[PDB]
């Protein structure tokens, strides 16, 4: 199809609402929650929408869980997304990331090994990789190993991979050449290759139907939410979009548009309407 991905958690407007909230929209239908920002030593962060923790200090996060399973009933997908700017996380290599793909499996997915889950019985219906360190050990390794284990699971999972627009990506450059990735949400802001910059989608095209081990991966056209959702990159002009998603929705490989982050999103106006509302309706078209 073409769906709308939005990043939800790190509150980049400020005046970010629960999860559910975001959900409960006709707008958006992939959330990806931001973020898993340390690892292998587990550690989440949700800026201001969860703050208990277990007595060992990992977040403990009820209304998020129960907000996964209400998204889940309206049919949205929520995946966990790894890493971010900034944060604290590094694989040394293949083997400490495969081990860690089980510590995943079991602390977010259908995993039976009793650790302590941040969700309680909600369940992930997978996981974004917004590695943006420039060190790309273990993505690949822990990707395939995922895989193997989700056949253990009762429902599809999906991973994605969130690379900057430049080819190729320096952190997540290894993992969409050598793994089984369903999207991914290529950032085309804070870069020279952004829509209004020297727009390089015919590279990612390239990528997805000659390099990319998934010959269906789904590429998206990643964008800010608001002007000051990024320094740079975001698109004001209705006819720009429009003549953009006409260029790119040629393609069995175009997926859809992804968004940083939800509270910027849902809440920047352009004449009364909110910024995904008029992109999911461009979509639609
Ligand atoms: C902090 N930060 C992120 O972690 C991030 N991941 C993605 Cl995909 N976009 C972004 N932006 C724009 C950010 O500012």
């Amino acid at each position: 199809n073409t769906n709308i991905a939005v990043y939800w958690g790190q509150n980049s407007a400020g005046t970010q609402e629960s999860l559910a909230t975001y959900c409960e929209s006709s707008d958006a239908d992939i959330f990806l929650l931001s973020f898993l920002n340390q690892f292998p030593t587990l550690g989440l962060n949700f800026a201001n929408a969860c703050s208990d923790t277990f007595s060992d200090g990992l977040l403990h996060c009820t209304q998020i869980a129960e907000d996964i399973e209400t998204c889940q009933s309206l049919g949205k997908k929520v995946l966990l997304s790894l890493g971010g700017a900034s944060g604290s996380y590094l694989f040394s290599d293949d083997s400490q990331a495969e081990t860690f793909a089980q510590t995943l499996w079991d602390t977010f997915g259908e995993g039976t090994g009793a650790s302590e889950r941040p969700f309680d019985s909600a369940v992930v219906d997978g996981f974004d990789f917004d590695i943006e360190n420039n060190n790309e050990v273990g993505y690949s390794a822990l990707a395939t190993k995922l895989r193997t284990l989700f056949a253990e699971g009762t429902k599809q999972y999906y991973l994605s991979a969130a690379p900057q627009c430049p080819y190729p990506d320096a952190s997540v450059g290894d993992l969409l050449e050598n793994a089984d990735i369903d999207f991914a949400f290529i950032q085309f802001y804070n870069n020279y290759c952004s829509v209004s910059g020297q727009f390089n989608w015919d590279t990612w095209l390239t990528y997805a139907q000659t390099v990319s081990p998934n010959k269906n991966i789904k590429l998206f056209l990643g964008l800010p939410g608001s002007a000051s959702a990024a320094g740079s990159g975001y698109i004001s002009d209705t006819s720009l979009l429009e003549s953009t998603i006409a260029d790119i929705a040629s393609s069995s490989s175009f997926g859809g548009i992804a968004l940083w982050d939800a509270s910027q999103a849902f809440s920047n106006e352009l004449n009364g309407e909110p910024y995904v509302e008029i992109l999911k309706n461009l979509l639609t078209s």
